[PDB]
């Protein structure tokens, strides 16, 4: 309950902004790994979803980060 904790929720949702994307593309990265099989073929499909999903993190925490300023 102050200004300082206020700082930290910024730089949390700023650092779970990039962070997050790293996350996503990290199992993504697993994620594709796997479709590379033959029988696995298709996961690329997922794994190409999933990738994106998780594109949709950067902006999604992008705007957590904005409404922790405005007070959550």
């Amino acid at each position: 309950m102050s200004l300082g904790v206020l700082a930290a929720a910024i730089a949390v949702g700023l650092g779970a902004l990039g962070a997050g994307i790293g996350n996503g593309l990290i199992v993504s990265r697993t994620i594709e790994g796997i479709a590379r099989q033959p029988e696995l073929r298709p996961v690329l499909q997922t794994t190409m979803f999933i990738g994106v999903a998780l594109v949709e993190a950067l902006p999604i925490i992008g705007v957590v980060f904005s409404f922790i300023y405005l007070g959550r």
